[PDB]
């Protein structure tokens, strides 16, 4: 009886999480409202959402990430001191205009890569606005394509992984554990290993990265087992599939050897040292392009030249420091080879691994004694 009631409760929790009918209208109007702000602050403003609200692995109150671009924006120029300065002028004005229009708790964080955060004056959704998060937009579109294979299957699975993770502080980036995108990626790789998602083994991007078209073309005719065709109308039946996958997930990372292995949706279980080679190759392509684009900018704005080799080296060092292969966890962002788990501190590994051991024990060993309110018990912390 325990398993059956655990499954009923977990599917109810998923259903309660799901946005209402009109949520797409709400998000559309949020985008338009942020564009209104942008149009005051920069020329030819363009605003793209990314994150949970685009992938659809969201609740109505999930954080909104927003990418702001503008006339003659280039993704290649951030790190050039003179352009970074200009982006700070843009984000300074953006914050002032956000406040004027009635956004709450507006915070502009002046840095070489500036962000403006606020709570939407309408929805209360927390918004993080930055310049030109091109990878973020593409990444979310790929995750959306994944979800669309069977939304309630992938949705329920990812929702419950995140619900557990947040409850147990496995997802707690302020406390140096994982963020939600990282744990989402980890959970999706388990599905690949089970044959419940294809492996994105042929990235065709200009820098060897995975594109939205790569993913779409592979997912279009991807087939789940035939039994899945019978799981669309009944959450008891779908719940059994999701529960099995949750068991496999807890077990997988309770035991996974991160000494050798990385997490990747392009090459599941790829060795750390092979990821290092992949990173070096990617960065050689990125550097070549970046240098060309810096010179193109200087040619159009000569007073910003000549090219500063120290600044260029510092920018490439920053690209390198986003992609370490020797951190406690290596979890690969498929659109840019960033190690999205790199900030997780060695001192927090014991917590994470023990929470996996706990989840494994409760879902598998003690299946006969399952209680939703205990597995997903918010940590005392």
């Amino acid at each position: 009886v325990a398993k059956r009631e655990f499954i009923r409760g977990m599917m109810a929790h998923y259903r309660a999480s799901l946005p209402p009918p009109e949520h797409s209208v709400v998000i559309h109007e949020l985008q338009k409202r942020v564009l209104d702000i942008g149009m005051l602050a920069v020329n030819k403003a363009h605003v793209e959402l990314f994150g949970s609200h685009v992938s659809g692995f969201c609740t109505p109150h999930s954080d909104a990430d927003i990418s702001l671009t503008y006339r003659n924006f280039s993704p290649w120029l951030q790190g050039m001191e003179r352009v970074d300065e200009q982006n700070n002028k843009r984000m300074t004005r953006f914050g002032k205009e956000a406040s004027a229009m009635g956004m709450e708790d507006v915070r502009y964080i002046r840095a070489r890569i500036p962000v403006v955060q606020f709570t939407d004056g309408v929805t209360g959704i927390h918004c993080d606005v930055s310049i030109g998060n091109i990878g973020g937009v593409e990444n979310s579109k790929i995750l959306c394509a994944i979800r669309q294979v069977f939304p309630d299957f992938y949705g329920a699975y990812i929702h419950l992984v995140k619900a557990w993770g947040k409850a147990r502080e496995v997802i707690a980036p302020e406390r140096s554990t994982f963020n939600s995108f990282t744990v989402t990626t980890m959970a999706l790789m388990v599905l690949q290993e089970l044959g419940l998602l294809p492996v994105f083994s042929k990235p065709t991007g200009e820098f060897g990265e995975l594109t939205v078209a790569d993913a779409e073309m592979l997912l279009q005719e991807f087939k789940l087992p035939p039994i899945y065709d019978s799981l669309h109308d009944d959450d008891e039946k779908l719940g059994e599939a999701v529960f099995f996958c949750l068991q496999r997930f807890a077990e997988y990372y309770a035991k996974y050897d991160f000494s050798a292995g990385t997490v990747s949706l392009i090459h599941p279980r790829r060795h750390r040292t092979v990821y290092e080679r992949v990173v070096r190759r990617h960065l050689e392509l990125l550097g070549s392009r970046k240098r060309l684009e810096w010179e193109k900018h200087i040619a159009e704005h000569k007073e910003d030249g000549p090219l500063d080799e120290n600044d260029f080296s510092a920018s490439m060092q920053n690209e390198t420091t986003q992609r370490p292969s020797n951190s406690p966890y290596v979890v690969e962002d498929f659109v840019n080879y960033v190690n999205c788990g790199r900030r997780v501190q060695a001192s927090r590994v014991r917590h994470i691994q023990q929470e996996f051991n706990r989840l494994r024990e409760m879902l598998i060993d003690k299946e006969s004694e399952l209680k939703f309110d205990e597995v997903f018990r918010e940590s005392d912390t």
